[PDB]
């Protein structure tokens, strides 16, 4: 009867935040968050400069859900670390801000300077290992080796508990590797499962054209599309990693999505495309739900199920 | 306004067959995807030696689409080497065998066997590459040396021109590396993508569990979900590799969609999911309604528009 809970030593009111790049890119999407129900909010993955992604159109939505190559377009880390340092009402609720730097000398640089307001102010770090594309090497989370480099490099220089946030994977060779990488490393303390579908192409049969201007169309996937694809990466890290939380994010539209990313292993719930698309309301709506069908079942806390999604055998 | 297709010295009523897996494991299968209205079929992916596969429940569908981890059930290559040797009939449609040895030197193995078959009677092979290797190793289409490997063994002891099963891609490098692989392989002449999105994980909220019991519940999935994912492969490929063909797979449920397929590069379209949960009658369907749209665009042939997908300025 109510969703509070406690994680990384910080309190939330219930799971929900939005996914990082939905409705946190500015100081007034940063401010609308924050005065939204949602438990938590992340602020677009940063630079170090500013950046304006690529051309428009480069996000379009559609009743399974969305595709977009935005770009990377961000306010540059400097106005994220300001917001988190003198803006950001910590009464109200907790901040992650998330770090997508294009090396891993960007990464180190922006982590030496998020450490001291961690350790003030409480920001929370999500690291994203997702970058546009570099023709001749695969993305960092998909390439082991950079991907144990940069958690390496990062956990020297920060020094503190933070996340990752993980594209899907889809063999289970993979989800043993990945572990493995981010299991080396005991300041990670949450993983984010997952960042959008790589490289979907939506095409209008109307036109006979594809919907969004980079890429040749081609863009990364959120919503209906990718919900099993979530839950699954989202148990196989659960199973894998158990000194760490796992927050999920994918497919969420409903308060029994939410369940489902919660029976699989979820401590938080962040939602993309649903959020986007339906704007800050859709929180009081998801808290509304998820309470429902808790009561419906007998449930009283989150503890009592997550994590305990039933295989059969 | 017409249909048809000749490609691969064979000649086709219209481009939709089966998907391997679907409608085609038995005799009886086969002999009810060469009375559909199907433009071809193909036989279910086999090995050497007869497998009962996984057990059930190991396949489900939901309005979405499906997950399966099937296990490769199948009668064995005699069998389906007998069907096109001795069986089929020709005269209706043409037929692809598809194969999935456990190894290199399984389906080595087998090719040797098809060859002649395949030189007397047309019968054209499809090489599942999205299968497994060595346990504890990715699929052998996610493992680039294995692949080759594959590829340079079947391509000599075969002989002949075949085709490739391809899991999808999420990374831009993937699709390069892979292309690359496929275009050093000149007997390899189409190229069907997508097979299943790997390991998904579909969980009931109901009885909080999931829904297939081999692999804890993961499985491949197919259907709805899938359907920009399958374009996006079918694209991506048909721009790397303009000496081969392209078959389209994933998501196809309408007329639209093996319209969208086609104007990504696909030639043959594959039909797995739609056709398991509605079946052979779907084939008289998606040809109207791919007429329909044909008539109403103006277009005669399928060569008017495949491949022709528009991209943004
Ligand atoms: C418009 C847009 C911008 C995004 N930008 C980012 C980002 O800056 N950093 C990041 O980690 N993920 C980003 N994502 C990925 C989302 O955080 C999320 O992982 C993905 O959309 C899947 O969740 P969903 O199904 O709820 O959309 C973005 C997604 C969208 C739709
Ligand atoms: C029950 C089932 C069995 C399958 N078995 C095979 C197989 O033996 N060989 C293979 O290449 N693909 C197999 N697949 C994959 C399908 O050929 C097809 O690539 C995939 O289902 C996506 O197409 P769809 O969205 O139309 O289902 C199977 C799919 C299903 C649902
Ligand atoms: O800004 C984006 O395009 C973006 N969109 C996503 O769905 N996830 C992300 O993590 C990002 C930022 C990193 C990125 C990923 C792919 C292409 C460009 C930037
Ligand atoms: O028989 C299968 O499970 C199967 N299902 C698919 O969707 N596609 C396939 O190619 C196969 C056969 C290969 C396979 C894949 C994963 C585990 C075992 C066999």
């Amino acid at each position: 009867m109510c969703l509070k809970l406690n994680l990384l030593d910080h309190v939330f009111a219930n799971p929900f935040m939005n996914a990082a790049g939905v409705l946190c890119s500015t100081e007034e999407d940063l401010r609308c968050m924050t005065a939204s129900s949602s438990g938590a909010l992340v602020s677009k993955s940063c630079t170090s400069a500013p950046r304006d992604g690529n051309p428009e159109p480069r996000y379009m939505a559609f009743p399974l859900g969305s595709i977009n190559s935005m770009g990377l377009p961000n306010l540059g880390f400097d106005f994220y670390l300001k917001y988190a340092s003198d803006l950001h009402d910590y009464s109200k609720k907790p901040l992650f801000l998330s770090i997508s730097g294009l090396s891993v000398e960007e990464n180190v640089a922006m982590v030496r300077r998020l450490a001291p307001v961690a350790q003030e102010k409480g920001v929370l770090l999500e690291l994203n290992l997702s970058c546009p594309n570099v023709p001749g090497k695969p993305q960092v989370a998909y390439d082991f080796e950079a991907m144990r480099t940069y958690l390496q490099q990062v956990s020297l220089a920060y020094g503190l508990p933070f996340g990752v946030k993980m594209p899907p994977y889809f063999d289970i060779a993979h989800f043993d590797t990945a572990a493995a990488v981010l299991n080396e490393f005991p300041l990670v303390k949450f993983v984010t499962c997952v960042n959008s579908v790589g490289n979907g192409l939506v095409i209008d049969a109307e036109s006979e054209s594809v919907v969004i201007k980079p890429k040749q169309g081609f863009g990364g996937l959120g919503g209906k599309y990718i919900l099993p694809t979530a839950l699954a990466n989202v148990n196989a890290f659960y199973r894998r990693c158990p000194d760490k939380l796992v927050f999920g994010c994918g497919g969420v539209y409903s308060g029994e999505d939410a369940f489902l990313h919660i029976l699989a292993g979820a401590s938080m719930v962040q939602v993309g495309t649903a959020l986007q698309e339906e704007g800050p309301g859709i929180f009081t709506r998801l808290e509304d739900e998820l309470l429902e069908i808790m009561a419906r079942k007998g449930y009283r806390t989150l503890e009592e199920f997550r994590g305990r999604v039933k295989t059969i055998e």
